[PDB]
């Protein structure tokens, strides 16, 4: 139900071995750990959650861009990239969060399909 | 020292009346409110801080994209766009945070200059 | 060896049924038709060329964004999106040209892998 | 009436000294040279045309990204970034074409205003 895909705009490649942390917003407005992993050789992280666990709510996907750039010897601007959204059951069932990374910029889009 | 510029990729226009909240990470790891404002008719927000107040630290610029799209009667994907960065750690710099908004996507870039 | 992937930033979806034309730059600097098709239900167009036919050179991928937006009742800015690049044998073998579309903006990236 | 702004996503800076060529489609379908220039220290290019000369038509703004990245000693993916659009077909407008550059990617947006 939730996939993350990360691309590198400097090298023209998937962004491999990027740490990604997913959080769910709790009743008290704090961010509760939900899922995490490292992107694969294709820049993708699957297996984060199941349909049962992925209920409506506000989620935050934090992509550790700073460590990625540092490991390439590049000083980047951001601490991380955060993508914050509501999961809504009225919409399509599968969410892909995509991000395209540069040292001083990032872009993100959602592909929400059935 | 800190300016925010926001564009609308649907309209081909400045994104006007976008609320922006800036936070700074405190010594205890919480996000302290630092400044706020909203974008003008030109999509720009100036006057958030001063050179004196804009000390070294980790800053979070939260651009209230959902509120922007909902005020236009549109149901967008994201809650906000958050831009988190260390500032002024090699001395004072001027930062422009730019964002380009669509209902299911955004991009953001930084222009950092040494005065 | 060549794939095109097109996404819609307004609807959060693949951009389906988008016409895509690929051209190769000829010796006289004109653009010679090379391959074309329409993106699938996943926003992808595969089957454009083969390894034998896809030799080094300058290629142009023209994405008919204007017709896409018109069919959704949206007046867009661009006539099309053009992505122009050199295929180089020294680099990785598989080229994916990705584009993310909005009415007054587009972004494009290359994912070049082995 | 026509301005071009270019940013560098690697450096976090204006993209300076970027060559830009503008073409207009002629009645016979060829691309006629219309104007050209290069971006300033602020990444901006003004003075390409006048209200009188910038008539209705289909325009192509070619941003010479490869030449920019090669002048910096970098091997980029694209030859150029081309922005093709109909202009002034509901009367005169002011157009800003903005581009954000990385070695294997670019984005472009338009801001269109009615004076
Ligand atoms: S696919 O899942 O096989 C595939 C292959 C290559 C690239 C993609 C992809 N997904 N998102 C993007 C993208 C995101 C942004 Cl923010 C900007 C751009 Cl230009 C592309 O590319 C998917
Ligand atoms: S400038 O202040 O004259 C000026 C005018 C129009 C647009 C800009 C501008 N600033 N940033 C951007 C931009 C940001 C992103 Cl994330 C993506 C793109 Cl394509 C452009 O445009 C500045």
């Amino acid at each position: 139900p939730l996939m993350v895909k990360v691309l590198d705009a400097v090298r023209g490649s998937p962004a491999i071995n990027v740490a990604v942390h997913v959080f769910r917003k709790a009743a008290d407005d704090t961010w509760e750990p939900f899922a995490s992993g490292k992107t694969s050789e294709s820049g993708e992280l699957h297996g984060l959650t199941t349909e049962e666990e992925f209920v409506e709510g506000i989620y935050k996907v934090e992509i550790d861009t700073k460590s990625y750039w540092k490991a390439l010897g590049i000083s980047p601007f951001h601490e991380h990239a955060e993508v914050v959204f509501t999961a809504n059951d009225s919409g399509p069932r599968r969410y892909t969060i995509a991000a395209l990374l540069s040292p001083y910029s990032y872009s993100t889009t959602a592909v929400v399909t059935n």
